[PDB]
C-alpha cells in the first residue's frame, strides 16, 4: 500500500502476546534501536531468552490501559478476539499499531543502513520468504561497515564549505565496490577530505 | 529505520509544499483513502487537476500553526527553509521531511514494482548514489517475468484459498509453486491452474 522507513531508534515497543507471532515480530525488530515491552500471561521459550538476556522486558499479566501510555509503536501479535478489541478501545486516534491497526510489517533485511524490502501484497508470501534469502545471500555484512563509511562521507562532505562541482565528485566517488571492500581506499579517501 | 507499510485510509495528511517533490509525494498515497491537504501559497498543474478531480484539498497560502494541530501525518516538500524549520510540531508526531538534510521520523524508500512484487530499497540516506545503484541493479536481476509471475501466483492463491481441502494441503500447493521454472515456463503455470481445478 504505502510503504515507509520509520525510525524506531530508541522508541518505545509493546508488544501485545507471548506466542509465535510475538516471537516472530521481536525477531524482526531487535536490531532496531529498541525499548521492548512485551504483555502475556504467557510467553514463549525464546521469548524468555530474550528477556533472560537482558534484550527484552515482560509483564505476564493481562494487558490494561496503564501498558498503553506514551508508547510509539505498539503490536498486537495475539488473535485473543477481547484483547484486540481492548487495545483497540483504549489508544488514541494517531496511535501506531501493528494489528484494522495502521501498520503492517513486510518481510525484510538490513545490514546497518542497508534495508532491503520485499513484498508481494499477500500474493505469495512463499515467494517474498524466497527472494528475502536469495537477497540476503547477495547482499552480505560487507555493506554494514560500508555504508557506515558512506554515512559519514556524507554529513563530512555535506558539512565541506568547498563547491558544489567538488562535493558531488567526493559523493560519486565512493560508490563502488573498491570502497566497499578496501579498507585502504577508505581510510586514504577520509584522510583526504579532512583536510578541507 | 524500520520497513512499515503504513495505513492511511481515513486518515489525514497534509502536504506542506506544492512543487515536484511535493507531486512525487501525493502520487504516492493518492490512492490510499486518506484526506489529503495541501498547503503551499502555489501548486502545480497535476496537483489542480487531482483538486479538479475532488482527491485531495488544496489550502492557497504559506503554512501556519493551525495547519498541524490535528494531522496524522506530514510531508513536509517545500524549498524555504523557514516554513522547514517551523513544521520542525510534536514528537510522536509521524513526519516525513523529505526536503532534507536531516529526517523526521518516516523515509521514503526507493521501490520498483513488479506486477504485485514491490522492492523497497533505502540507505537511511547514507548515499542516494548507492540505492539508485541497488534500485538498478535488482531491477536487472528481477525482470519483467516477475511481472507475469505474481499475477500466476496471485491466480493460484485465490484458487487454493477456496478449495474444499486441509490446511496442510493448501501449504504445500502454495509452495510447490515457487521455483524458477513456474515462473519460466507458462506451460508448468497452466497445467498447475489446471490440477487445481479438479479439487
Amino acid at each position: 500500500m504505502y510503504t515507509v522507513m520509520l525510525d524506531l531508534k530508541g522508541r518505545s515497543v509493546l508488544v501485545v502476546g507471548g506466542g509465535t507471532i510475538a516471537t516472530r515480530r521481536i525477531k524482526g525488530f531487535l536490531q532496531e534501536g529498541a525499548a521492548i515491552t512485551v504483555v502475556a500471561p504467557t510467553v514463549s521459550a525464546e521469548i524468555n531468552e530474550w528477556e533472560a538476556k537482558g534484550q527484552l522486558r515482560v509483564k505476564r499479566k493481562k494487558v490494561g490501559e496503564e501498558d498503553l501510555l506514551n508508547v510509539f509503536f505498539i503490536v498486537v501479535a495475539t488473535n485473543d478476539q477481547a484483547v484486540n478489541k481492548f487495545v483497540k478501545q483504549h489508544i488514541k486516534n494517531d496511535q501506531l499499531v501493528n494489528m484494522d491497526g495502521n501498520i503492517q510489517i513486510p518481510a525484510q533485511f538490513s545490514r546497518g543502513r542497508l534495508s532491503l524490502a520485499i513484498s508481494t501484497d499477500g500474493a505469495s508470501p512463499l515467494l517474498t520468504k524466497r527472494i528475502k534469502e536469495d537477497l540476503s545471500s547477495n547482499y552480505d555484512e560487507s555493506y554494514t561497515q560500508y555504508t557506515q563509511f558512506l554515512y559519514e562521507c556524507r554529513v563530512l562532505i555535506h558539512r565541506l564549505n568547498v563547491s558544489k562541482s567538488r562535493k558531488h565528485e567526493l559523493l560519486t566517488e565512493i560508490i563502488d565496490d573498491q570502497y566497499r571492500l578496501s579498507l585502504v581506499k577508505q581510510r586514504e579517501f577520509l584522510q583526504q577530505i579532512e583536510k578541507y
